[PDB]
């Protein structure tokens, strides 16, 4: 198996987008996607590295596919292994929901022993509340393709840079 493995889940397309841009940041032979609307939870047993991605949809819910394995996530454990997240979300349409999914995530998933690595700075983002603020910073990248499309690319360069070096990798 590679390194890191990243599940994501997608409704519209839009983080799938943003995975294969991070995968093409860390390279195809370190990073294996995963589309959760066809993964198995023991999948996650593959890997020590793990990339979660979800969008958060109608409302400060997860999206659906991400919904579907959340209750299978306690037939796994994550001892040992390192965790981050990222989310595409609407921080206009959806200001005090932004990014909850990968909140409520990292919140089970660190919980059953993932360490997690990737914090973001909130600076640049315009919204009221967030399910993934910890401590003031987001728990993982938060991208907005809706509004601000014209900076993933850029965040995604310096999340993954950031990620690399706290994997220790
Ligand atoms: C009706 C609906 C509800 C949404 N709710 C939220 C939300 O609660 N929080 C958020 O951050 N984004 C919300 N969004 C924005 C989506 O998460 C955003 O468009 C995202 O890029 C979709 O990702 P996907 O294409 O991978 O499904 C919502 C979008 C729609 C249309
Ligand atoms: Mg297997
Ligand atoms: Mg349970």
């Amino acid at each position: 198996s590679a390194a890191i493995g990243l599940f994501y889940g997608t409704q519209t397309g839009k983080t799938e987008s943003v995975a294969e841009i991070i995968r093409d940041e860390f390279g195809n032979d370190v990073v294996t996607l995963h589309d959760v609307s066809q993964a198995e939870v023991t999948d996650l047993n593959d890997y020590q590295y793990l990339i979660i991605g979800c969008p958060t949809w109608n409302i400060g819910e997860l999206q659906s596919d991400w919904e579907g394995l959340y209750s299978e996530l306690d037939d796994v454990d994550f001892n040992g292994k390192l965790v981050a997240y990222f989310g595409t979300g609407d921080q206009i349409g959806y200001a005090d929901n932004f990014q909850d999914a990968i909140g409520i995530l990292e919140e089970k998933i660190s919980q059953r022993g993932g360490k997690t690595v990737g914090y973001w700075s909130t600076d640049g983002y315009d919204f009221n509340d967030s399910k993934a603020l910890r401590n003031g910073k987001f728990v993982g990248l938060a991208l907005d393709e809706d509004n601000q499309s014209d900076l993933t690319d850029d965040r995604i360069k310096s999340w993954v840079a950031q990620l690399k070096s706290e994997f220790g990798l």
